[PDB]
């Protein structure tokens, strides 16, 4: 089998009225655990979790030079507000802001943009669409399994771009930390292809271990978004690994 199947999971999706998966990954055992291991191993559009690779290929391509750098806001209104401000990294990433990214991937191109995704073993390499859309509307895919490959490399510092973009990308994706553990995660809401759906991608660091997941949830209207990381931590606290 590989992955345990644990469907006691589907609880805390029924309790919203909800359908999804989620998918763990205990790196100190090699052992896998996830609530459906189709939906597991179905491939999606990554929408915003792929700020996660465009990151890394910006930084290592000298895109962005730093988390420092700021990005001028076009002047452009848009519908979240929070993008309508300048971003550097840091900001960029916590308000997902779709707009610097789409220049970033202008900027790294799509013959660049291409070899790093087949460096980057991800999902199925396959960047066909526009240069600034092909993650929310083209060709790539991404199984939630797949993201926990991807991640697993990243936290130790193995895919093939510097280590010091590595460092500065699990910066950016910190989320949340108390003293019992630290949360790097990226959020992801696909709306231009059917079926809409939310994503959360990450990790949750302990002491002496770190769980790898990766979710994700069929999400027809944007009021559920919370449920992402409400669902998430639900099971993080069935299986002991938060309190
Ligand atoms: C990427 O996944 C999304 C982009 C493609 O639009 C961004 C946008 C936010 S959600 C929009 C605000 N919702 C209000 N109710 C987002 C996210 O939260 O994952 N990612
Ligand atoms: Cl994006
Ligand atoms: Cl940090």
């Amino acid at each position: 089998q590989g992955w345990q199947e644990n469907k006691s999971w589907n609880a805390h999706f029924t309790e919203h009225k909800s359908q999804g998966v989620v998918v763990l990954w205990n790196e100190n055992k090699q052992q896998g655990f996830t609530n459906n291991l189709k939906r597991a191993n179905q491939a999606f559009l990554p929408a915003s979790t792929f700020k996660i690779p465009n990151s890394l290929i910006a930084l290592d391509l000298g895109v962005v030079k730093d988390e420092h750098q700021v990005f001028k806001w076009d002047g452009q209104t848009r519908d979240i507000a929070t993008w309508n401000r300048d971003h550097n990294l840091i900001t960029a990433m916590k308000y997902s802001v779709v707009p610097v990214y789409q220049e970033f991937a202008r900027q790294i191109g799509e013959a660049r943009m291409s070899k790093m995704l087949h460096a980057f073993d991800y999902g199925n390499e396959d960047i066909s669409g526009n240069v600034d859309s092909f993650w929310l509307d083209g060709g790539i895919r991404i199984s939630a399994t797949e993201q926990i490959s991807f991640l697993r490399k990243l936290y130790h510092n193995k895919l093939h771009v510097s280590e010091r973009s590595q460092r500065i990308v699990k910066q950016a994706m910190l989320t949340e930390a108390n003293g019992d553990y630290i949360i790097r995660a990226k959020t992801g809401y696909s709306t231009r292809i059917e079926p809409k759906i939310g994503w959360w991608v990450g990790w949750v660091e302990l002491d002496d271990n770190v769980w790898f997941f990766a979710m994700n949830m069929d999400m027809p209207t944007s009021d559920g978004l919370g449920l992402r990381q409400a669902i998430t931590k639900e099971v993080l606290k069935q299986e002991k690994i938060i309190p």
